[PDB]
């Protein structure tokens, strides 16, 4: 019943990029109080919105740009360019501001207006594309832009760039150390797939039997072999299988309905006080569905939370009001 | 170019989100400090309170107010929490109430911070929306009515007069002390409740003689300096009165900062250091740069509090002006006042 807040970090950080990563792992309790989830089963959420720009992509924009500069692929005189669903452009704006490079962006018009609003203040340059066409339309927008041109642009290429995936070797080490090697299952909702694959490949170097679970929208279940379809889980469901995706590293794929992802997110902020985004609601409902399986009794389940509900205020995330008690709401999610 | 390394694993599993409050990072500024009148020796650091789980310094305050009340019995099963607030304190109370299992009632004018309304409601709060024309005093009047009519039912957070607000910042002070290895010379804090500036001064003045403590307030509403209350646009500070928890003896100097400068400074910080701080952080940073230019402060370590981040200000005019000028023109225009 005693509660201790966080101790001093005992570091002076040399710039904001050094504050990326080392995100906290937090036990869920409110949404896990359910007669089928057994007491020894631990459900932990890794809160990637503790990154300075509040999303998992901070690690991505940082590693892509910093390696490209160390590489020679980004050099003084070039600009950065990319297509995103939002968070990646914001992470590249952060790295761009620190390193001193200009940044240009293409993104679907349908993504929350909060995302559009962050880019620019840092020093970027935007282009909003058609919703309907989704991430592929953004990508085409980007190709257009480079086509011509010189050897002037470095293209971040977040769906095909292995520096995306490799940034999540740190994510995996943090899960390993924070759980003292006890993690059994990791659940990650998939956009670029750099988190699920980067985490999986680094954790399999640690312990072979860790189960890795990808999550995607039921309405666009492309990893499971379905076609691209309209969905509302912002930040995931790219509509294609990213070139960095490595299926041999993923044990199971869970489809989650858009409405259910949102409703889970509603429940997590109400019963645990954790303000997770839409794709977090998908990941957490998948993880809860794992936690009620009798073969997972006593296991440690780690669920990636990629973003904060506050970047979604303009959406319908917090529109509908759920009826029922806590137990009613959880029953409706699990059945 | 230096090796940049990211943060190491926390090596902790947190029992709930309130355990992730505090231990906020202290970060060097470089881009906005590159001006001839600031010396290569002096260290200008920002403590980023938006690393709290709800992205502001008030997480500490909502947590400690509710925690301390539970511990000493001012808050007991059955009662509900209430506060009149349209800002971060409201969010911070909702967070704490969500985890502790207590209902949270937040009163504010129906027309203020409807984004912040939504956040509060998402956390399960009852919002008490009062008449628009009446401003904050109408919210306070409603909370006064509700507590008068329901004796014993509510616990009033009372952020401007609660010593548990100031006391939470002994932790802030300790983080400053350990993170600088005792080298901190000056702390700059923009003042809302004054919990931060006083609670940090109380504890640091115990560590070492000679730590200068600087309060920052809007030039247009310089009530700590004894001017009259006035309209200003630096959200989160300039409450219009001297808060009950303010202790003037612990504050060495007060710096007035104009609203438009506070905004322009916040824009420069995100552009040149890539740190997306909020409006009151633009005020405190500009005050701190003005310190770093004083010849007597050469080689000193200056710590500036950054209470919130720019994402909570997207519907304001914070990022509407697009400043013309290269970096050096902008910093020179921000530091150029005489006296
Ligand atoms: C919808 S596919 C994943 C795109 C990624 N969420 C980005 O921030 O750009």
């Amino acid at each position: 019943e005693q509660i201790s807040i966080s101790s001093p970090r005992k570091r002076i950080y040399h710039n904001i990029l050094e504050t990326i990563g080392g995100t906290p792992l937090v036990e869920l309790h409110g949404v896990t109080e359910h007669p089928r989830i057994k007491k020894g089963t631990r459900i932990l959420v890794k809160l990637e919105y503790f990154n300075p720009m509040s999303s998992v992509k901070d690690r991505v924009g940082f590693n892509i740009v910093y390696q490209a500069i160390k590489d020679g692929r980004l050099k003084p005189g070039m600009e950065i360019i990319e297509s995103t669903s939002g968070n990646t452009g914001i992470a590249l704006c952060q790295a761009g501001a620190v390193f001193g490079y200009r940044v240009n962006i293409a993104m679907p018009s349908t993504m929350s207006v909060e995302r559009q609003m962050i880019m620019k203040a840092f020093g970027a340059e935007l282009i909003l594309t058609e919703g309907k066409k989704g991430m592929p339309g953004a990508i085409e927008e980007v190709n257009k832009m480079i086509k011509e041109n010189p050897g002037k642009y470095f293209v971040a290429n977040q769906f095909g760039n292995p520096d995306n995936t490799a940034a999540h070797h740190y994510t995996a080490n943090e899960i390993w150390e924070d759980t003292d090697g006890e993690v059994d299952i990791v659940v990650s909702a998939v956009g670029t797939s750099g988190t699920v694959i980067g985490v999986a490949e680094k954790l399999k170097e640690k312990k072979k039997g860790i189960k890795i679970i990808a999550v995607e929208p039921e309405e666009s279940a492309v990893l499971e072999g379905k076609a691209k379809g309209p969905h509302g889980i912002q930040g995931i469901g790219a509509g294609f299988i990213p070139d960095i995706y490595k299926k041999e590293f993923v044990d199971e794929i869970i489809p989650i309905k858009t409405q259910d992802a949102w409703k889970m997110a509603r429940a997590v902020v109400k019963y645990d006080g954790i303000m997770c985004g839409m794709s977090s609601g998908a990941a957490i409902l998948a993880g809860l569905k794992e936690a009620e399986k009798p073969e997972n009794e006593g296991k440690t389940i780690v669920i990636i939370v990629p973003s904060c509900g506050e970047r979604y205020l303009s959406t319908d995330l917090y529109k509908i009001k759920d009826e029922g008690t806590k137990i009613q709401i959880l029953d409706s999610l699990l059945n």
